[PDB]
């Protein structure tokens, strides 16, 4: 199995002592092909790019969801929340079962008008800008999902178009998160060098757990019926076992989902509307559905539905930065990989998502362009060939609001805007175990379409 470069002890380890280890991986993968091992010392795992391999690694009966080292290290403010729970933890399958309805096209239905109270704030603050200012877009964009996963999902106010700075929440996440990346690649991790990298961390899990304890208050506190995902978790029974959610694992649901609810999409949004800058007859295709469908002051539920094209725009911007770039897997039994490659009980494997994404039997040689049509017979795509939201029971529990909200955004956006690559942006990648554009900004003149 092929093996990228090492060094003697470290093995592999120091490849990921970079800010960007997934797009490392991913040079090492056009180096090295389909497969190949990394070895740290004490662990290893194999990183898998190709869809024939991938194929494999998704069938439930022979793999289940891994807790990757990555994984492991957030577990500390994730708890046994979804995310980080194994599929076998018995608080899974329970808050599995009590959450899913949260995310029925009944429970859609019901979000969609909070989403159109924090999409109309994105929208007023850039018909409010003067001539010559900038947007920050990963910024707005974490401005709009954060607010949004708060309002529809907790009937709570992050209020984010009202600071110009981050909030405190965002903050604290983000060092959480870096902390976790840059554990990865400490080869002695208990070094006294990191005893306050240690404190820092346990005081940005506090700022956040400080904010879930306020949004559990509102609730208790609030004269108004609520029936949304803070009250399933709060009020809902497991069919299985007839057994609610504990406390502490609601804790843990909270924050899960107020991090996992916001900042992949948000990624998305900042990337698809790069590509969209960066491909002007893609964008006028785009802005020309949008002008079409959306005809009406503020957008429906239905509408959103018939935004096709912009669909496939978000599509195409998962297929070639998918904002949750990997995901692991370990093998329930011994078993040999693409007739290939033995595995025995417990090895681990790594999801390559952009790599999968780039596979050229799976998707022709133009798979750097960014041809939203790839996407105009979903049906056509091979299965596990494009997996931006995982796999099996384990796949992402957000995907339909993910995609709602972001088709809803981006459609207002072309409705309302036209948008100038102003400083022609150099892709920058920033990596914090998702993926996200760092420093595009643009500029956008307003339509003058009265909201
Ligand atoms: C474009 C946006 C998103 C992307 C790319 C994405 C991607 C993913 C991926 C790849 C996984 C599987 C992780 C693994 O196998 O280890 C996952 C799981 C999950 N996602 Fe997302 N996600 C997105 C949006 C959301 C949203 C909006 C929510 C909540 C509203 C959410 C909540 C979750 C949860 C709770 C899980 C764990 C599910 C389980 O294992 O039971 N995600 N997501
Ligand atoms: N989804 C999703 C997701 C995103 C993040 N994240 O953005 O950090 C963490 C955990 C998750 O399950
Ligand atoms: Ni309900």
């Amino acid at each position: 199995m092929p093996q990228p470069k090492t060094f003697g002890e470290l093995k592999n380890l120091p490849l990921l002592n970079t800010d960007k280890p997934v797009q490392a991986l991913m040079k090492i993968a056009d180096e090295l092909g389909e497969i190949f091992k990394f070895e740290a010392p004490g662990r290893v795992t194999r990183y898998l790019s190709s869809q024939r391999l991938i194929k494999e690694a998704c069938d439930e009966s022979r793999f289940d969801k891994n807790l990757s080292q990555a994984l492991k290290f957030v577990r500390d403010f994730f708890g046994d929340g979804l995310f980080t729970s194994w599929t076998h933890e018995k608080n899974w399958k329970k808050a599995h079962n009590i959450l899913l309805p949260s995310f029925s096209q009944q429970a859609m239905k019901g979000y969609h008008a909070m989403m159109v109270d924090i999409a109309v704030q994105l929208v007023q603050k850039w018909e409010r800008l003067n001539a010559d200012e900038h947007i920050e877009v990963p910024e707005d964009m974490t401005r709009l999902t954060l607010d949004t996963i708060g309002l529809c999902g907790f009937n709570y106010r992050f209020n984010s178009f009202y600071r110009d700075q981050p909030h405190p929440f965002i903050t604290s996440m983000v060092r959480a998160l870096d902390e976790a990346m840059n554990k990865l690649q400490r080869a002695n991790p208990d070094d006294p060098a990191y005893d306050e990298n240690k404190r820092q961390f346990q005081e940005d899990i506090k700022v956040m757990n400080d904010l879930v304890d306020k949004i559990i208050a509102d609730r208790k506190a609030s004269g108004e019926q609520s029936d949304d995902l803070l009250t399933h978790m709060l009020n809902g029974k497991d069919p299985e076992t007839g057994e609610p959610l504990d406390d502490e694992n609601i804790r843990y649901q909270i924050i899960t989902f107020l991090i996992a609810g916001h900042e992949t999409t948000s990624g998305l949004l900042s990337f698809a509307l790069y590509f969209l800058v960066k491909n002007p007859h893609v964008l006028q295709k785009a802005a020309e559905e949008a002008a079409r469908v959306l005809v009406d002051p503020v957008p429906s539920y239905k509408q959103v539905k018939q935004l096709k094209y912009v669909g496939m725009v978000l599509n195409e911007a998962l297929r070639l930065w998918p904002t949750f770039p990997a995901f692991s897997l370990y093998a329930k039994e011994d078993t040999v990989l693409g007739g290939e490659y033995p595995l025995e009980k417990g090895d681990e494997l790594m999801v390559l998502i952009p790599q999968l994404h780039r596979d050229k039997t799976i998707w022709g040689d133009d798979v750097e362009e960014f041809r939203p049509e790839r996407f105009e017979n979903p049906s056509a795509i091979p299965q596990h060939a494009f997996k931006p939201f995982g796999n099996g029971q384990r796949a992402c529990i957000g995907q339909q609001f993910a995609l709602h909200e972001a088709t809803l955004v981006l459609g207002m956006m072309l409705k309302h805007f036209d948008f100038e690559d102003h400083t022609n942006y150099e892709l920058d990648i920033k990596e914090t175990l998702t993926l996200k554009p760092e420093g595009f900004v643009v500029k956008a003149k307003s339509k003058k379409i009265p909201l």
